[PDB]
Order: C-alpha cells, then structure tokens, then sequence
C-alpha cells in the first residue's frame, strides 16, 4: 500500500486504541461503582 | 528505514492489542448491564 496509505491506516489504529483504551478505563470505573453499590 | 513489511507486521501487533480492549469493552458493557438490573430489580 501507499505511504499515504500506511500513514492513514495507522492513524486509525491509533484513534482507535485512544478510543478503546480510554472506555475500558471509564467502564471499569463503572464496574467498580456498580458492585461498591451491591455491596451498599 | 522500515519496510512496508516490517510496518504492517507493526500494525498487526497494534490491533492484535486493539482487539482485546474492544473485547474488554463488550465484556464490561454486558456486564455493567447485568450489575445495574440486579440493583433496580
């Protein structure tokens, strides 16, 4: 593929790894705040 | 310096590790659902 190509497809990934990361993170902090509340 | 080769064997290892989170997110999400209908009913 392209250097454009590359450059663009890893952009992507990249974005999406941001994404991706930052919602496990926030989801997880959802998690714990859920089962604190069933312990409550 | 690097190869087209060697780029995308570095793109794969990218979403190999992409993937898991995406996994992860599905898994939360399903279970953050079960956790909150066990508390409102």
């Amino acid at each position: 593929i392209t250097r454009l190509q590359e450059k663009e497809d890893l952009q992507e990934l990249n974005d999406r790894l941001a994404v991706y990361i930052d919602r496990v993170r926030s989801l997880e902090t959802e998690n714990a705040g859920l089962r604190l509340r069933i312990t409550e």
